[PDB]
């Protein structure tokens, strides 16, 4: 499915390459759902910078205001963070750097909350040798573990949802990982500039396609994206 996405800073919708796209995230999400979206994605950039300022009240309002599951990420570092987002009504919590840094801890979260409640978000850059290297961010060096190695760390606790962002062909990456782990539903993130970019992912095995900035920029609509995806 298409997974429309918003990045949020202090109630503001922002475009990431920061551009202010206004303080109307709820009507935006509602219109995404109205066009047929079955899942939405939010990044809490405020919470990512300081978890004490996690935008729980806003997130509560947004979840309540649409009829579809929302997955939410942004500086989810502790069990208490996961629990707080779920309590606010989020369908799934998106875990990033903590899944690289503390795998035994996050394996415990799988056991506690269930695999259906967790999405592991992994940044991948393909290195000189062609290895899919995991990094915790686009501006930090590789962490010394491959995508495959990290996926296989979590398979024993029932990993089901992985969001993969290429920060280093894009198609080949998804074809490869999806074929290797058909029991995982992979989501793609990044690189969607136009409708053709969605078409290019159709046959790869990816289950979900995250689309953020192209919608804000008015390149195409959620309805058009879904029509392309289903074609
Ligand atoms: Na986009």
């Amino acid at each position: 499915m298409i997974i429309p996405a918003l990045d949020l800073i202090d109630g503001t919708v922002v475009r990431v390459v920061q551009r202010d796209y206004g303080n109307d995230p709820l009507p935006r999400l509602q219109d995404y759902a109205a066009q047929g979206a079955g899942v939405l994605h939010l990044v809490d950039l405020t919470g990512a910078k300081d978890p004490a300022k996690r935008q729980i009240p806003l997130i509560k309002t947004l979840v309540a205001g649409v009829n579809v599951p929302v997955q939410v990420g942004g500086g989810v570092r502790t069990e208490e963070d996961v629990a707080a987002l779920l309590k606010a009504g989020v369908a799934r919590v998106v875990i990033g750097s903590t899944a690289v840094k503390s795998p035994d801890v996050v394996k415990g979260w799988f056991e506690r909350f269930g695999a259906q409640a967790l999405v592991l978000a992994l940044d991948v850059r393909i290195d000189e040798h062609g290895t899919k290297q995991v990094a915790v961010s686009g501006w930090q060096e590789n962490s010394g573990v491959s995508l495959e190695q990290l996926v296989e760390t979590y398979l024993p606790v029932g990993l089901k949802h992985v969001l993969c962002t290429d920060i280093s062909s894009n198609v080949s990456l998804y074809e490869e990982v999806c074929a290797r782990y058909p029991q995982i539903a992979f989501q793609s993130s990044g690189g969607i500039g136009d409708i053709d970019d969605i078409a290019a992912l159709r046959g790869t095995g990816v289950r979900g396609v995250i689309v953020g900035r192209a919608l804000l920029e008015g390149k195409f609509t959620v309805k058009e994206a879904i029509q392309c995806w289903q074609n």
